[PDB]
C-alpha cells in the first residue's frame, strides 16, 4: 500500500503515569490504523476515477483524502514527539531552544500559548507548533479536526492531540490536567531533529 | 514586517486575454495585500497576548494567522504559477513530465482530475497539485477558503483560485472557462522548480 | 420537484441604483437555481440510497444536501427581504422596533452588529438576523458558506448575502460600500411579518 | 441569565445498561453546562460590544454564540428524546409513524440512514431527523461539531450526539455499538410532539 501503519517507538505503557498504555493501544492500533486505511482507499477510488474518467465524488474524495492523510501525518508526528519521562530533556536546548526565545520570548511563554491553545478547541482538534516557511519562524497553530485551520506548506515540529479519544478514558472532561501531564512526556530530541530538516523550507 | 506583498513578476496585463489586467491589478493590489495586512496584524496580536498574558482572544488569533498566512501563501504561489503564453512550453517535461505519468497516469488524467476538484467546490477555494511528503508523491487536494481540507506539510507545486474575485469579472457564473482559459498561462517551469525543491525533502 | 425557484417579487432591475439588475438576473437565475436543482438531486440520490441499501456516500450526500438546501433558503429569504427603495418603511417599527431595541438597545446598534458581522466574514458567508426560540430573542448570527455556523432552528428574519457573487460586478472589492447601500432596500413590512410569525417557536 | 441548564427529565442511571450513569452525569453535569454558561457568555460580550462601540471581536463571538447555543440547543433536545426502556413504544406510530413511511420508505429505511449518517462522521458532530419547514418533510442531517452542516430554519425532532464524550467511556472506539444500544432508549412520543408542534409551520 502507499501508506502504512508506523509502529510505536516504545511499549504501550511506557508513557505512564502520564498517559495510560489503555489509551495508547486504541488510539495506535484502533484509530491510527483507520486512518491509513483511510487514506489508501481515498488514493484508490481517485485511480478509479482517473480510469473511467467519472469525477462525480470529487468532493466526497478530496475530503476522505485529506481528513485521513491529515489524520495518518499528525499521529505518526505525534508518537514521536513523546517518549517515556527522564529518556529525553525536560526543556529545549541549543538551536530550538534558541528559536523559542526568539520566537516566543521564552520557552515559558511558547508553553502558554500552547497550552491555551490546546484548551480553547471547540471541537476536535490539534494545538501545534509549526515551522512557517515563508516568514521562516515557528508559530503555533489551532488545527480544526485533522485537515482544517493551516497553512499550506507547514512543517509540524511538536503537535497534541485533542481530540477527546486522546484524553477522555483517563482524565474524562478535565482537559486542562491532560495538557498538563502531556507536557512531561514530550520529547525535546525528536521536536529539535524536525527543526534542524525543517528550516530548510 | 514579517510578511511582505511580493510584486508581480510580470505586467498586470501580460496574461490576457486568458485573465484580464482589471482582475490582477484587484486580485495582487487589493486582495493579497489584505491577506499580508492581516497576517502581520495576527503576529503582532499573539505577541502582545503573550506580553499581557493574557490568551483570551486564542481562537481568534489561531484563526486570523491561519486564514490570512494561507491567503498570503497561496496567492504568492499562484502569481508564480502562471506566465504569458509563449514564456514556458505548454506540457510539463522532463522530471515533472515523468512524474505526472506516474502518479495520473498522464497529463490529461491529471488535468481531468484537477479540473474536476477547481469546478466542483462548494463555497470559496483552490485546486491545488501539492507534493505529498510521507507517500513520496503527488496529490490533488481541494481547498476550502485558504486554509482548510489539506494535511500539515503539504507542499504547493501549482495551484488555481476559485475564489469569486478570481474569475467574476470575466467569465462571472461560467467557472469552466475559467479553468480552460487558465491553463494556457500555466508556467510550468515554476511547477518544476518546485517540484524539485520539494522532492529533496 | 421537492423544491423549486422562486420569482423575485419585483422587476430585475427594480433595486437599482443600490443592486443592479445585472447582478439580480445572475444571482436568481444562475446561482439560486444551481441550489434548487443540487437540493433535489440530494434527495433522489439519498431516495436511490434507501432502496439499495447502500449509504456509501452518506457522508457526500448529507453535505450536498445541507450546502443546497441552505443556499435555498437563505436565498428565498433575501429576495423577499429587499424591495425597492420607497416601497417600504426605511426603520422598523411596532412590535419589531420595540423587539430590536430590546435585545440591541436601539436600530442603530443592531445595524452597527450587523454591519460588523457583514463585513467581518472570512470567506464566503451571510449576516443574519434571526429568532431564537430557545431564548426567546433575536440575535445576529454569521453564517459560513451558506450552511454553517448556526444552531439548529434559528428562525431568520433578515438575511445579508456576503459572497462574492452578491457585489462583485458593482463594488468590486468594497464590501463596505456594498452594506451601506444594501440597507436602502431592507423591505422592513417582509421581517416584521417573519418576525410575527417567528415568536411563536 | 438568558439561557438555563436544564434538569434531566429522568435518573442518571435510568438509561442503564444502554447508557451508563458514569456517562450522563459527566455529559449533563460538565459537558451541558459549559455550553449555557459559553452561550450566556457570548451575549454578555456582544451587549458589551455594542455599549463601546468596538466590534473587533464580533467574528470570535459570533462563532462563540454559534457553538455554545448550538451546543445548548442540540443536548437540550437530547434529554427529552430518551427515556427509560419501556416508558414509550419501541416503534413511532400515528402522525409520526405515517410520515416515516412517507419521506423515508419505511421504519427500517429511516433507521438505516440515520445509522449511516452517525457512524460515518469525520469528526466531532450529530446524527438528526428534522422538519424542513421549506419542502415540508421529514429530512436526516449530519451535523458537524455542533453548528455545521444544516440549513437554517431545520426543526430538530430527534437527535444523536455523535461527539466521543457521549460514548468513549463505555464503547470506547465502536460507534455501531453506541448507536445500535441507543435505539432501545429513543422516547418516541418525544418525537411525535414535537413532529406536532413543528408541522404547525
Ligand atoms: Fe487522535
Ligand atoms: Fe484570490
Ligand atoms: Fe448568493
Ligand atoms: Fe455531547
Amino acid at each position: 500500500a502507499v501508506y502504512t501503519l508506523p509502529e510505536l517507538p516504545y511499549d504501550y505503557s511506557a508513557l505512564e503515569p502520564y498517559i495510560s498504555g489503555e489509551i495508547m493501544e486504541l488510539h495506535h492500533d484502533k484509530h491510527h490504523k483507520a486512518y491509513v486505511d483511510g487514506a489508501n482507499t481515498a488514493l484508490d477510488k481517485l485511480a478509479e476515477a482517473r480510469d473511467k474518467a467519472d469525477f462525480g465524488a470529487i468532493n466526497k474524495l478530496e475530503k476522505d483524502l485529506a481528513f485521513n492523510l491529515a489524520g495518518h501525518v499528525n499521529h505518526s508526528v505525534f508518537w514521536k514527539n513523546m517518549a517515556p519521562k527522564g529518556s529525553a530533556p525536560e526543556r529545549p536546548t541549543d538551536e530550538l531552544g534558541a528559536a523559542i526565545d526568539e520566537f516566543f520570548g521564552s520557552f515559558d511563554n511558547m508553553k502558554a500559548q500552547f497550552t491555551a491553545a490546546a484548551t480553547g478547541i471547540q471541537g476536535s482538534g490539534w494545538a501545534s507548533l509549526v515551522w512557517d516557511p515563508l516568514g521562516k519562524r515557528i508559530n503555533t497553530l489551532q488545527f480544526y479536526d485533522h485537515q482544517n485551520n493551516l497553512p499550506a506548506g507547514s512543517i509540524p515540529l511538536l503537535q497534541l492531540d485533542m481530540w477527546e479519544h486522546a484524553f477522555y478514558l483517563q482524565y474524562k472532561n478535565v482537559k486542562g490536567d491532560y495538557v498538563k501531564s502531556w507536557w512531561n512526556v514530550v520529547n525535546w530530541d525528536d521536536v529539535a531533529l524536525r527543526f534542524s530538516e525543517a528550516r530548510v523550507a
